[PDB]
């Protein structure tokens, strides 16, 4: 009958998270599998030495995906969703489709948090240029992510009617001293991060993969890009701290 179907690259950014890897990718592929979206999960590895960098690996897997997935999913690698009434499908003209919304994330609940799970038509994306790149270390690029939105003249849409709540939607399994949260400030990062930043982007990644691993978990295919990151410290010296 030759009929298309849309396909989601599934990112996940990635750095020292191998057994939460271990049951990200059964979890999700029956969970995407029972809905039948068409899908696959590139674990996006950062393999340079600086300070874990999720939006610019992000920018780098949208880059490498090829242009037959029509929409992405930019995924933590520690949160899943329980409730299958969560469609991960095709988002509308409206904007990015945000899966794990702040009345239903175990942990963020501030009404513009956009976090955790976001679904983006490879077009919007691409309209936005992607993500800001001046984000090492833990936290904000989501947010400024957010104002790239509202700038670009869309809005987030969230699925309605979902019944379960902020502790019964999603496993969060991320321990606070197991898993550390790199917090750390250092030369003016806290000032500069909390700009919106109109320079960088999707265009202007600075990168090389090194190494494209095809890899199976219990028979399920998953791609993993070995990333190296260029920081320039006359830029964005934060990238290390120490
Ligand atoms: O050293 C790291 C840090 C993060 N991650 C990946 O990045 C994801 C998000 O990072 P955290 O789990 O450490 O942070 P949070 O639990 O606070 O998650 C929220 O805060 C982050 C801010 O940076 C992101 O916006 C994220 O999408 C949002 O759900 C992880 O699940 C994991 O997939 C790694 O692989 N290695
Ligand atoms: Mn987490």
């Amino acid at each position: 009958d030759g009929a298309s179907v849309h396909k989601m690259a599934l990112l996940v950014p990635f750095r020292d998270r191998f057994e939460e890897l271990l049951q990200f990718v059964p979890h999700m592929t029956a969970f995407l599998k029972r809905q039948g979206v068409a899908h696959h999960i590139f674990v996006l590895n950062q393999v340079d030495r600086f300070r874990f960098n999720r939006a610019s690996l992000i920018n780098v897997g949208f880059q490498f995906a090829s242009d037959v997935y029509d929409y992405i999913a930019m995924h933590d690698v520690d949160l899943l969703p329980l409730n299958d009434n969560l469609l991960y499908e095709y988002p509308s003209s409206l904007g990015p489709l945000h899966i794990a919304g702040p009345k239903l994330h175990p942990k963020y609940h501030y009404d513009n948090f956009v976090g955790g799970i976001l679904l983006v038509r490879r077009e919007h994306f691409k309209q936005m240029n992607g993500m800001s790149n001046q984000y090492w270390g833990w936290g904000l690029e989501n947010d400024e992510f957010f104002v790239r939105i509202r700038d670009a003249g869309l809005q987030v849409t969230r699925p309605q009617n979902i019944k379960t709540g902020t502790n019964d939607t999603f496993s969060h399994i991320h321990n606070r001293y197991h898993r550390k949260r790199d917090t750390q400030k250092c030369f003016n990062q806290k000032e500069m991060t909390r700009k919106r930043d109109h320079k960088t982007g999707l265009d202007n990644v600075k990168y090389k993969i090194l190494k494209v691993h095809e890899m199976l978990i219990d028979q399920v295919p998953v791609t993993i890009l070995n990333i190296l990151l260029d920081c320039d410290v006359n830029k964005t010296p934060w990238c290390d701290c120490s």
